[PDB]
């Protein structure tokens, strides 16, 4: 039992947070699900973020595993309301930001496939909410300027590269349900 | 809807196995439930459970949250029958194992704290079956004898510390019931 679900998807940094808070006059009418960063930066005092970004080839893994947790937790959530607008989803963090740290060796095979483990569980036990994806398309370098231009200690050492391997990510999955491609250049 | 459930609890080396072994011949009218160590052993051609004894702090927390998983799915598994046996659980994954791995400092603080949101969202969400705790109740020592008399497999070169730590774990939560369990526990000398 859950409503209408639009996904908002993007890289790093393609201005997700500023899209969503368009939206909050209307919270009376739309049910609003913020990433959970603030989940990811207190698990018990546990900073999961911050030790991922510090050292990921120890922390991607666990890190992953509580993206997904608290995803799950967002997909699955109860509201009366008849709108849900998720800022991304399983998806992304399945499709591109583990597949990512994959391809980087920061996850290991056996870790990976953990990982991929808990996803096919999870599509197989539940059906996921997703009626439409919008799409805040940016390129990389335009990215990176948005994540300088706000304060966030975690992110602040996040390579160009790293922006790029993300970006042709998002564009597999979303280019190469209806997607609405925006661009958030 | 799942039927009456029994959870088969113990060491390593405590002898589930064997005893599991004895309903084999009433696998018509039971619905029996071996842990899933052959799932462990190959997670596409990897074996998490050789790799966590290899190398624990850098395994238990893959490890377990795979063992998380695959309770899980024996948890909730289909079945016709009117009674359901498990060989262990996601209670003794919980209280014992992972709070072993946890106490050991093989799961850091976060890493721990990970594995226990998954718990926590699991018991919120699912009513897990468990009627009753079969405890098959040995000495460390003899865990540990059972151990080095048989085959040789991932396990075989647990310490005996190793044993203690994971004995008094199943004491407090199955005898001392200072973990939440909330069901009847029957104790058997399987020494
Ligand atoms: N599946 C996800 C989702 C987010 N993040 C990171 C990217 C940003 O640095 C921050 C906020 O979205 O979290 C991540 O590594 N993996
Ligand atoms: N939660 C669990 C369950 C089992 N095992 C180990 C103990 C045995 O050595 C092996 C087979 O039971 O798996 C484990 O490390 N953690």
């Amino acid at each position: 039992t859950q409503p209408f679900t639009v996904l908002i998807e993007g890289n790093i940094g393609s201005g997700k947070t500023t899209y969503l808070n368009h939206f909050e006059k209307y919270k009376n009418d739309i049910c609003l699900l913020t990433e959970p960063v603030e989940k990811w930066r207190n698990v018990n005092g546990v900073n999961l973020l911050e030790l991922m970004y510090k050292d990921p080839k120890k922390w991607a893994m666990p890190f992953q595993s509580y993206v997904t947790l608290t995803m799950l937790q967002s997909h699955t959530a109860p509201t009366n309301k008849k709108l849900k607008i998720m800022e991304r989803s399983i998806f992304s963090a399945r499709y591109c930001f583990v597949e990512n740290m994959r391809r980087n060796g920061s996850l290991e095979q056996g870790m990976y496939n953990t990982l991929e483990e808990w996803y096919k569980f999870i599509e197989e036990s539940i059906h996921v909410q997703a009626d439409l994806i919008i799409y805040l398309r940016t390129s990389p370098e335009v990215a990176y300027e948005r994540i300088r231009q706000r304060a966030r200690s975690e992110e602040s050492c996040v390579p160009l590269k790293y922006l790029q391997e993300l970006h042709e990510l998002h564009e597999d999955w979303l280019i190469h349900c209806k997607v609405l491609v925006l661009d958030a250049d």
